[PDB]
């Protein structure tokens, strides 16, 4: 029933605030503070959509994306980063990201982008 | 056969890339401006299009947006010598399927095209069943 979203960011403050916003909107949410943790969850649990930070402690969020997209091509993936670059944006595009947002992002904009991608997912089947 | 449109005002790039793609068995059409590109997209079927960004009549990112409205199912790969954070982020958000910085390695281009066309086939299967 409920749409399920994974948030991956080593900033636990961002995890907390983002989870609260998403849960209040009515989503079921899981959080992860490292790329390895995110990947383990993606392997074992279903998600409609994931939000990925890029500058993660244990590996670049772009590597996380690449693996996640191989595992779950149908899942939507939005990069959300305060470390945007030409290199990591081009990589994110090639690796399967569906959207790319630069921090700080406000709650309304984040929810609107998520809804848009979840709608597109439904129309795709 | 799979059909590809190449849009770039650099006619030497058009010609060389057409040659390479035809050798691989693709049917290819070419366009030297965004307008010509959009006119062809409106009037004939393509599986996939390659878009330059610095075109003379409009930016390749605008072309991408318009092309996506005309043919959302068509795959789109940006191929540019003028990559920037701004236009790569825009292309990602606007629905581009891949993005290649010149100078282009044909093996890389051919691999990305094949990957995107395989994905298109899987997508079509899903839409259908
Ligand atoms: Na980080
Ligand atoms: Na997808
Ligand atoms: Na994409
Ligand atoms: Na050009």
């Amino acid at each position: 029933s409920l749409k399920r979203i994974l948030i991956v960011d080593d900033d636990t403050a961002i995890l907390d605030s983002t989870k609260q916003i998403l849960e209040f909107e009515g989503y079921e949410v899981e959080i992860a503070a490292t790329a390895g943790e995110g990947l383990a969850k993606i392997e074992n649990e279903f998600f409609n959509l994931a939000l990925f930070d890029i500058k993660l402690p244990d590996m670049e969020g772009t590597e996380l994306l690449e693996k996640a997209h191989k595992l779950r091509p149908g899942m939507k993936k939005i990069m959300v980063t305060g470390y945007a670059s030409l290199e990591n944006s081009v990589f994110s595009l090639n690796a399967g990201a569906d959207a790319y947002i630069m921090k700080p992002v406000n709650p309304r904009d984040l929810l609107e982008k998520i809804k848009e991608k979840l709608d597109e997912q439904e129309k795709e089947g």
